[PDB]
């Protein structure tokens, strides 16, 4: 692939079958996403932004997939207009950020 | 070339001559600085985040100097928790995100 970021970076992902469209976040450390369903193996955390905080829980090892890539990384739900991919996702997929 | 992903996006630029710490956000459309001046031709805009909306001061046509790149984009002063250089420096600088 290659990203021009004329338009947000915008990406179906699978979060174990369940079909997502994810950003493309090198800003955010974490991923949050909604209304999915990962079980109750969580921890329950707060994360802050611009505008305040948001309560997510966490669930590590949860197997993605994304751009032909398998990845197992952690992931928190929160409820977020649109999901994110931040680099925990990022650097694990072998992403890099270009001139 | 490219570069990791591992190292958080932060960078130093100079805000119209001030150094500036800044976090390389492709996932963020606007551009974020906190606690600067940078006049009076600006005009009150809203931007939206995670936890909510804040109220900014926008900038337009400020010169931004980063990444060893002279570039003239709008600038966006306000409460953010970190400052970030949205996507609309980022098609300037002409970065892409790749894979
Ligand atoms: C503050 C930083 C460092 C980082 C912010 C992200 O890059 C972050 C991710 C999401 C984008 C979509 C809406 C939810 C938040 N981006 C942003 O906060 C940028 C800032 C900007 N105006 O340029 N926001 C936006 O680009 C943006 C526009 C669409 C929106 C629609 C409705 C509500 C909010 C919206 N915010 C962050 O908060 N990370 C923590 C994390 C991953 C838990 C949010």
């Amino acid at each position: 692939p290659q990203f021009s970021l004329w338009k947000r970076p915008v990406v179906t992902a699978y979060i174990e079958g369940q079909p997502v469209e994810v950003l493309l976040d090198t800003g955010a450390d974490d991923s949050i996403v909604a209304g999915i369903e990962l079980g109750n193996n969580y921890s329950p955390k707060i994360v802050g932004g611009i505008g305040g905080f948001i309560n997510t829980l966490e669930y590590k090892n949860v197997e993605i997939e994304v751009l032909n890539k398998k990845v197992r990384a952690t992931i928190m739900t929160g409820d977020t207009p649109i999901n994110i991919f931040g680099r925990n996702i990022l650097t694990a997929l072998g992403m890099s950020l270009n001139l």
